[PDB]
């Protein structure tokens, strides 16, 4: 009875957990789908950026490593679109992420995976990896119509409402199809939300707020098509086009403010435009298995001009009114195939390879001209270009060995050549050994790979700063992008246990990521530039450089109990032991000392389900060092306390064609409110940990017609 493959088999490691289409029907989200992802162990909800830069647009973060180190895929293929948005002195993007493109209600499971199971996604999969699978077709044709809408507590905040449907199933004999559309809105808190609650703003700064969370428009629509050529042979052919357009609420890099903000207030002012189109050819042969791919993703980012650096940076530049346009091209072809092999040992043998390439057109990054802090020998003042591009080829062996009944042996290597940095060598060891019949040991460890991104490798990515943003001295500066990096690694491992019978689960599970050459604005000047203007004349120029050293460790915790026969109750606690850039002994990811997530779940009838939830987080601490890497004093050493939040909801099943929802998020209205930034700037203090909003209370209906 033949052994599963190698990416099957580690999806049951301990860095795993499922989501599937009824705990997604049972805890529906506003909107994007991190609202349901971050409640998994080993996930957080976390700014880019430690700075707390834009820190309302909270992505899914995985034990720490950042969301940047979050790999997102949608049937198995790379979302990229975030990579559009300009990558900052401080990694802040002014992106929402890559969570949201695909509706909720068609959504067949997610797959988060954390450490080691993950490092054989390759490249960005050093945090994990969240593989978002849709719904497909089957035999007979099938299709749904689902509603969720929200209602908000207090008016300051943004409510959701949503529609999707799918339809998929048989065209002719030889061709089925399946498409979904999808119209959402959350929109955005109040541009005064933070009111009350903000950073001590002084001078000039008197009268600024620190935003809320941007609202959101979205048009999702996807089509595929799958023909069934030979007996051996499937063929699917599928587009999808996704538009979200912004509501804006005020938000700026530093929190200040100017007239282009207040007047743009409530209106677009960045759209995301994602198209994907994909070929699909899976095999069944008598030898084994075989799939590969082709995708093209196109992502168009436009949204008003800001400035990088001066009055304007970071903030809508009223002298340059309107707004462009950055364009994202990335196209990856895989290949694969697996055999079931019978001598020696029973085990499955998968060889694949693997091409990206990704192209990158952006006319707002590389326009800091060097007129102020001189002139910099190999970069032009004026007109670079735009454009930037790598390629990664990359080919790999795993092989999923039963060494005897209940003992499972995963080795893998990946080897990656990138066209500019080089060769990445990420070898896998994970396995799982039986005990007994209910307890089970298992362990991984393995070297995760990110390259460089866009922004960090180019030589024609320029910053500048009179001063504030210089580490090790207070004259100005320049940070240049830098095509000599070194690509990030990570070995990440995990040892856990698991007792499991009679649906009663109770697992422990410890984790520790060696974070290599994490890629970092850089410490100390490598050089100066020449001429400029005042005292700003002949700025130092600091590179984009590896950092050598971070480390990230913790435990995961899981205990299910069936404390009934229709009534079940499942908890995960995460704890996190470290969070450490090594270098800078400063943190690399502000997440909650701790969560711990408890869900109360109730089959009351046969038509009727009941739920109680409660998640705990523990303690937040910002960064101790400002942007000098002097000691933070005052306000920006503010810590989040601990907290809870609760809700409680229900499904009612009509008929087999009709359900409904309803219940309340956050059931005690335990709200928080953004003060600002980390650290401050000259008129504006620093608000340490406070840097998002939380949420109030929140009730909400759902809908489900289906066949």
């Amino acid at each position: 009875t033949v052994v599963a493959t190698a990416q099957e088999e580690t999806k049951q490691a301990p860095g795993v957990s499922i989501i599937t289409a009824e705990d997604i029907a049972k805890r529906p989200p506003s909107n994007d789908l991190s609202q349901i992802i971050r409640t998994m162990p080993g996930v957080n909800l976390t700014g880019n950026s430690s700075s707390g830069q834009r820190g309302n647009n909270r992505q899914i973060d995985i034990r720490g490593m950042g969301p940047e180190n979050t790999l997102i895929l949608v049937d198995g293929k790379p979302v990229s679109s975030r990579n559009s948005v300009r990558y900052g002195w401080r990694g802040e993007r002014d992106s929402r992420g890559d969570t949201n493109w695909v509706p909720a209600d068609q959504v067949e499971r997610i797959e988060v995976i954390r450490g080691p199971a993950a490092a054989r996604y390759g490249n960005g999969a050093a945090g994990g990896v969240v593989n978002i699978i849709t719904k497909q077709a089957g035999a007979e044709t099938h299709g749904n119509l689902s509603v969720y809408s929200n209602f908000p507590q207090h008016k300051a905040e943004g409510a959701s409402e949503r529609m999707s449907f799918g339809l998929n199933g048989p065209l002719t004999e030889n061709l089925s199809y399946r498409v979904y559309g999808n119209i959402a809105k959350t929109d955005s808190d109040d541009w005064d939300i933070n009111a009350g609650h903000e950073s001590n703003r002084t001078g000039k700064q008197a009268g600024t707020l620190p935003a809320g969370r941007e609202g959101v428009r979205n048009k999702d629509i996807d089509g595929l098509l799958s023909w069934r050529l030979t007996p051996e042979q499937t063929l699917e052919f599928e587009a999808g086009f996704s538009r979200q357009g912004n509501i804006y609420t005020g938000d700026t890099q530093n929190t200040n403010s100017n007239n282009y903000v207040k007047q743009m207030l409530g209106h677009e002012t960045n759209r995301m435009y994602r198209e994907t189109y994909s070929v699909t050819h899976r095999g069944e042969w008598d030898f084994g298995s075989s799939l590969a791919y082709l995708q093209y993703e196109k992502t168009r980012n436009s949204r008003i001009n800001e400035g990088l650096a001066g009055g304007t940076e970071g903030i809508f530049d009223p002298n340059n009114a309107g707004f462009y346009t950055a364009t994202l091209r990335d196209l990856t072809a895989h290949g694969e195939v697996n055999l079931p092999l019978h001598l020696g040992y029973e085990q499955t043998l998968t060889l694949g390879s693997e091409w990206t390439e990704q192209k990158l057109d952006d006319p707002s990054s590389n326009t800091q001209n060097t007129e102020e802090g001189g002139s910099i020998p190999g970069l032009a003042g004026k007109n670079r270009s735009s454009s930037s591009s790598a390629r990664i080829f990359s080919l790999f062996a795993e092989d999923n060995i039963e060494l005897m009944p209940g003992t499972m042996l995963t080795p893998g290597l990946r080897w990656d050549h990138h066209d500019i940095v080089g060769d990445n060598w990420s070898p896998s060891l994970n396995l799982s050994h039986a005990l007994t019949e209910r307890v089970t040991l298992k362990a991984g460890i393995a070297r995760a790979y990110k390259a460089p991104n866009l922004y960090q490798l180019n030589p024609d990515y320029l910053l500048y700063s009179r001063g504030q943003g210089c580490y090790g001295q207070s004259t100005s500066c320049y940070l240049r992008g830098n095509d000599g990096l070194k690509a990030e690694t990570s070995v990440n491992k995990e040892l856990g246990i698991e007792y499991s019978h009679d649906g009663l689960v109770a697992g422990l599970t410890y984790f520790r990521n060696d974070y290599k050459n994490k890629i970092e604005s850089g410490l100390s000047p490598v050089d100066h530039a020449s001429g400029g203007k005042g005292d700003y004349a002949n700025a130092a120029i600091y590179q984009w450089e590896n950092v050598p050293k971070a480390v990230v460790e913790g435990l995961e915790g899981t205990l299910t109990l069936p404390l009934a026969d229709g009534l079940k109750w499942s908890n995960n606690l995460t704890y996190m032991l470290q969070s450490k850039n090594k270098e800078t002994g400063d943190v690399l990811s502000v997440t909650p000392r701790y969560t711990l997530n408890s869900m109360l779940d109730w089959q009351a009838t046969d038509d009727l389900s009941l739920q109680a939830t409660v998640t705990w987080y523990g303690k937040q601490k910002p960064k101790k060092y400002d942007y000098h890497g002097d000691r933070v004093t005052g306000s920006a050493n503010d810590q989040l306390s601990p907290y809870a939040i609760a809700g409680l909801g229900g499904t009612y099943r009509l008929s087999k064609n009709l359900s409904l929802g309803a219940g309340v998020d956050n059931l005690f209205d335990k709200r928080l409110f953004r003060a600002g930034n980390a650290q401050g700037v000259v008129g504006i203090d620093g608000a340490g940990a406070a840097t998002y909003n939380e949420p109030g209370r929140t009730f909400y209906t759902s809908l489900t017609a289906s066949f």
